[PDB]
C-alpha cells in the first residue's frame, strides 16, 4: 500500500480536478461520494488543496461509486480536520 | 425493501454483528466485530436498520452497507444519531 509524507503539499500550480463530495469520516476512514480520470495511487484533496490522501478502496455501484481513503494513525490531526469539513467538494490531483 | 409494518418481534433470535459506525446519504455503515445475503440488521432494542446491501472492506474486518430507501428518511435520521451502538443480525 502507498503513503504520503507529512511535508508533502500539493503545489498551487498543479491541476486539481473535481471528483466528488466528502461525505463521511469514521475510524480513520474518509469516504467520498463520486460525482474524472482516476488511478491507483491518485491523491484526493479539497479545493483549498488540503491533502486528503490516497485511494484505498472503491466500492458502491459502478454508476455512483464511493471512494474510501484510509488515513494512518500518524494522521489523526488531519482526520479530525476533515471530519469537520464534511460536504465540501473533493478533487483528484493530476 | 421491507414492508412498513415490519418490526422485529421480541421473540426472535438476535446476534451481535458489529458496531454502527456511519450514516451518510441514506446509507448506514456497520463495522464487523453466520451472515446471509438478505439478512436484517437492527440495534439491541430491536430498532430496525435494514437489509444487507453490500459487503466491503478487507476479509478480516468487513464493513456492511445498508442502503435505506427515501421513504425511510425518518429512520436514517434516528440512526444518524445513534452511531457507536452495537449492531445485530436477525436470525
Amino acid at each position: 500500500v502507498p503513503e504520503l509524507p507529512e511535508d508533502y503539499e500539493i503545489s498551487e500550480k498543479t491541476i486539481i480536478t473535481p471528483i466528488g463530495v466528502l461525505k463521511s469520516a469514521f475510524e480513520n476512514n474518509i469516504i467520498i461520494h463520486a460525482t474524472r480520470v482516476l488511478k491507483e495511487g491518485s491523491i484526493f484533496c479539497l479545493e483549498d488543496r488540503t491533502l486528503i490522501g490516497m485511494l484505498t478502496e472503491v466500492f458502491g455501484p459502478l454508476q455512483n461509486p464511493f471512494y474510501r481513503i484510509k488515513l494512518p494513525d500518524s494522521k489523526k490531526n488531519l482526520f479530525d480536520e476533515l471530519k469537520v469539513r464534511l460536504g465540501e467538494k473533493a478533487f483528484i490531483v493530476t
